[PDB]
Parts: C-alpha cells; sequence; structure tokens
C-alpha cells in the first residue's frame, strides 16, 4: 500500500526553530545549519511511495529459522513503577494532564491514566492510535538535507509499550540474531568483530548496503511477520494482547496529527518513535538480508546489523563474481521492499567500509603494537559541537562522541580539549550530563570519562599514536574546509588544559594525566584504575 497519504495539513513545529548558528571552534559559521519544518516537504516527498513486497523460499526458510531461536527466550511484563521509572525527565507530556516528571514521580493520576490506556489496549484490537509527527532540528554541515520525520504516540502509551515489550526489545534480537545483532558491541568491541571476521576469511569481500528511506519501505506485512516473532517468546497471556493491540493500533499505521492537533494523513510504515523502532527495523534487516545472500549464493557471510545499517563480510569468489552477485543480492533485497539508495559495492579493504557511520582504522599504542579503532569523517560531530558551544541544548553529541569515539585522532585533539577548556573556564567539571547511547539517554559525568575509556577501549587509547595518513589527512582537510584550527594549536591548547587540570587534583587530575598524555611530549607511564551495549532504543524514550 501507500507508505503514507496527506490530507494538505502542514507539518507544524510546536516552538521557535533556529536554522542558523548565533566561534573558537570554527570560523565559518555559515556551513553550519539546522532542519526545521520549513523543510518537511522535500522529505515527505522522498519517503511517501507505494510498496510491491515478493517473498520466496529463502525469506521463508530464514523466518522459520528466526522463530526457533525466538521459541527459546523467555519474557516477562514490567510493573507501572518499572516502566515510569524508564521515562527520560524531558520526555514530551501526555495530552492527558500529565508529564513525565509525573510519570517519574509515581503520581497517582498518571499512573490511573496509565492504567486506563492499558484496559483500553486489552478490550480493543482495532482502533488505529494517535500520533504526533514532528520535523526534526538536526544540526549538520553544507555539501542539504530536509528535516527528518518523527512520528510518536501520547506518554500514556509510551509508557505501556514499555510494560509489554520493553524486555522483549532487550532480550530476544541477541538471542534470534546472536553475533549478528549490532547492539550487543561496544567500540571496541565492534571493531574487534570486524577485524576478526575479517581475518577468518581465506580471501575477504565485505559491502555495507544503504536502504533508501528504510523506515518507508517496511510493510505491514513486515510489521505483523515482526509481531509473530515476539510471539514465538514465552509471554505472559496479557502480555500477549497487549503485543497484538499495540501492533495492530500502532505499529502497523494510523493518524498523524501535528503540533497544532490538525490531522496531516496516514501512515501505513514504520513510526520512528515508538519503543519497537529498533528492534523492528534490526530483526527486518537481518531478515530480509539473510534471505538476500541465499539468493545472490555468496559464501560463507557474516552479517553485523543496526537498525537499518547493514555490512557483510564473506568470502571472495573473484571481482567478476563479487559485482555480479551484488546485484543479484539488491534485486533481492528489492524484491522484499528494501531498495538500495547508493547502488551496494565490493570493497577488499577493511578499512574503506562505512557502517553506523564509522569505518575500522589502525594505529599504534605506546609499545608500538597495532591497534584497531573504528573513526569517522569529523564534519558532523565538529559541526554539532560548534552547535553546542554556540546555543544552549539539553542533549550533547560532544560527550557522546568523546566516548565513542575516544581513540580518535579527532576527538583526543580537538573535543576532550575544548570542551574541558569549556568546563574549567565556567567551573562546571563536576555537572553530570545527558547524552544518548544507542538512543538510551545516560546522565553522565565528565570527570568519569578516563574510567569509562579504559573500559569501552582500553589504556592504549591514551597513548595510540603513528595514525593512518588517510586518517591525518581526513582530518586536517576537515579542518581546512570547516574553518577550524590546525592541529598544531590544539596540542599547544591541550598543554595548557592538562596542566590547569593537574592544578585541581583529585578526578580532574586523572583526566589531565589520562586524556592529555598525547600533548605532553615526554610522556607520563600510564596505570590502570556498566549494562550499556547491550540493545538498541533509538526512537524508544528510554532512560537509564
Ligand atoms: C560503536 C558505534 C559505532 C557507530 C555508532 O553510530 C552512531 O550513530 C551512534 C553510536 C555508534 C556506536
Amino acid at each position: 500500500s501507500m507508505s503514507y497519504t496527506w490530507t494538505g495539513a502542514l507539518i507544524t513545529p510546536c516552538a521557535a526553530e533556529e536554522s542558523k548558528l548565533p566561534n573558537s571552534l570554527l570560523r565559518h559559521h555559515n556551513m553550519v545549519y539546522a532542519t526545521t519544518s520549513r523543510s518537511a516537504g522535500l522529505r515527505q516527498k522522498k519517503v511517501t511511495f507505494d510498496r510491491l513486497q515478493v517473498l520466496d523460499d529463502h525469506y521463508r526458510d530464514v523466518l522459520k529459522e528466526m522463530k526457533a531461536k525466538a521459541s527459546t527466550v523467555k519474557a516477562k511484563l514490567l510493573s507501572v513503577e518499572e516502566a515510569c521509572k524508564l521515562t527520560p525527565p524531558h520526555s514530551a507530556k501526555s495530552k492527558f494532564g500529565y508529564g513525565a516528571k509525573d510519570v517519574r514521580n509515581l503520581s497517582s493520576k498518571a499512573v490511573n491514566h496509565i492504567h486506563s490506556v492499558w484496559k483500553d489496549l486489552l478490550e480493543d484490537t482495532v482502533t488505529p492510535i494517535d500520533t504526533t509527527i514532528m520535523a526534526k532540528n538536526e544540526v549538520f554541515c553544507v555539501q542539504r538535507k530536509p528535516a527528518r520525520l518523527i512520528v510518536f504516540p501520547d506518554l500514556g502509551v509510551r509508557v505501556c509499550e514499555k510494560m509489554a515489550l520493553y524486555d522483549v526489545v532487550s532480550t530476544l534480537p541477541q538471542v534470534v540474531m546472536g553475533s549478528s545483532y549490532g547492539f550487543q558491541y561496544s567500540p571496541g568491541q565492534r571493531v574487534e568483530f570486524l577485524v576478526n571476521t575479517w581475518k577468518s576469511k581465506k580471501n575477504p569481500m565485505g559491502f555495507s548496503y544503504d536502504t533508501r528511506c528504510f523506515d518507508s519501505t517496511v510493510t505491514e506485512n513486515d510489521i505483523r511477520v515482526e509481531e509473530s516473532i515476539y510471539q514465538c517468546c514465552d509471554l505472559a497471556p496479557e502480555a500477549r494482547q497487549a503485543i497484538k493491540s499495540l501492533t495492530e493500533r500502532l505499529y502497523i499505521g494510523g493518524p498523524l496529527t501535528n503540533s497544532k492537533g490538525q490531522n496531516c494523513g496516514y501512515r501505513r510504515c514504520r513510526a520512528s518513535g515508538v519503543l519497537t523502532t529498533s528492534c523492528g527495523n534490526t530483526l527486518t534487516c537481518y531478515l530480509k538480508a539473510s534471505a538476500a545472500c541465499r539468493a545472490a549464493k555468496l559464501q560463507d557471510c557474516t552479517m553485523l546489523v543496526n537498525g537499518d545499517d547493514l555490512v557483510v563480510i564473506c568470502e571472495s569468489a573473484g571481482t567478476q563474481e563479487d559485482a555480479a552477485s551484488l546485484r543479484v543480492f539488491t534485486e533481492a533485497m528489492t524484491r522484499y521492499s528494501a531498495p538500495p539508495g547508493d547502488p551496494p559495492q565490493p570493497e577488499y579493504d577493511l578499512e574503506l567500509i562505512t557502517s553506523c557511520s564509522s569505518n575500522v582504522s589502525v594505529a599504534h599504542d605506546a609499545s608500538g603494537k597495532r591497534v584497531y579503532y573504528l573513526t569517522r569523517d569529523p564534519t558532523t560531530p565538529l559541526a554539532r559541537a560548534a552547535w553546542e558551544t554556540a546555543r544552549h541544548t539539553p542533549v550533547n553529541s560532544w560527550l557522546g562522541n568523546i566516548i565513542m569515539y575516544a581513540p580518535t585522532l579527532w576527538a583526543r585533539m580537538i573535543l576532550m580539549t575544548h570542551f574541558f577548556s569549556i568546563l574549567l573556564a565556567q567551573e562546571q567539571l563536576e555537572k553530570a550530563l545527558d547524552c544518548q547511547i544507542y538512543g538510551a539517554c545516560y546522565s553522565i559525568e565528565p570527570l568519569d570519562l578516563p574510567q569509562i575509556i579504559e573500559r569501552l577501549h582500553g589504556l592504549s587509547a591514551f597513548s595510540l599514536h603513528s595514525y593512518s595518513p588517510g586518517e591525518i589527512n581526513r582530518v586536517a582537510s576537515c579542518l581546512r574546509k570547516l574553518g577550524v584550527p590546525p592541529l598544531r594549536v590544539w596540542r599547544h591548547r591541550a598543554r595548557s588544559v592538562r596542566a590547569r587540570l593537574l592544578s585541581q587534583g583529585g578526578r580532574a587530575a586523572t583526566c589531565g594525566k589520562y586524556l592529555f598524555n598525547w600533548a605532553v611530549k615526554t610522556k607520563l607511564k600510564l596505570t590502570p584504575i556498566s549494562g550499556w551495549f547491550v540493545a538498541g532504543y533509538s526512537g524508544g524514550d528510554i532512560y537509564h
């Protein structure tokens, strides 16, 4: 059916959206923008299209295998307390007279509404449930993106989704998909898995596969198959019912309502802001892509899936032969309703593959041993840092990036330096901050960063040094592009920040010792001193 239909009501912003940047970080302010509701119409047109889906034996057989692993999962209901506790403090308020504070505080109004909504889910498995549609405000750098579309139900329901399904989405995928399930990995563990399966092959080939607006390609069938996979678990008979009702009344589609309460149309594909979105997309992508691998007769495949993001590493059959089987894989994905954005291409070098917006690169530790780490073109992370350093923002990409990308040349020399300089200057190293990891919101203390890095990465991450020239280029190149100081300058700024940090002692001294040991010249020798990378909750309204 049609992915979306539109009345003509506009997608309407709730508050004023600043499209541009209000300068110690980057001179070229004008290359940095935020998407707004102004660009909705374009995104609307890219994401709205009909879906033809043609299954086959290869799909049916994979689905049957998934279902048998799923059948060995036990999962439980969460109490309202447990589900209320998972809500982020600044989650959108309900239209029925209570917000997230009340949810978090177990106010008997919020609880009693939630009981009413849970009750309605069990009595009625048919009425589509309302959703709100919103343009996202996301920052990037020039060379332009239309705002992405978020779609989400009222708070009362979000809390019900938790009761019904939090344990399924936190436990099932890793059982069904084993090592393919990407969100069970920290960065370090992810590099290790990619690198080791690269070396496990006689003659390796790998490829990323970019699905054209994945959410829109997901059909109502896809979502019901998905439901049927959850039902394989040993579930409470009430949980079994709420899940049926949630998928029929919400996951499958429903009316779309703007900030003004006008009706915008009707969704028949994935909602990006429900609890199952991450688990759904991951299971759905793993299913089709596994099917696609069989159609293409790809030998000895390893997959790594993160929502709609896919990498495959396998045995080469030769260059002609690989390219040809890649096209088959693509025809097969396209039959299953998941056609390609960029055409997918074979790569014979692990470092040249991008997945979850990252590629492996190689460097050396203090002994001179070769160490692998994940990195990326740093344009967006710097862009959003420039923004977060400028306007005030409730979420901090920079800290997330520090954590995700601690070993990188760009995160060490630029981010840590910049933000520790700012916290230092505003006497604010102590304040916990909200950042996002695999879509869950964590409150994190910057002073704890050394411990966090040693655990997610290893002591090596404070001492890496002979970075690949390709990496080094992309970095200084990005910096020229954006108008940010060259790396020589950061080294000098870091030397100073290192020093002030040490002069404060305790944990700020530890930050000085460990984080900026790269900057010194003659190095201090460094000695040693979660429930975090377990599953994906993007769009899922989660707080740990
Ligand atoms: C390990 C790893 C790799 C890529 C990622 O991409 C993201 O957008 C968010 C988190 C993340 C984590």
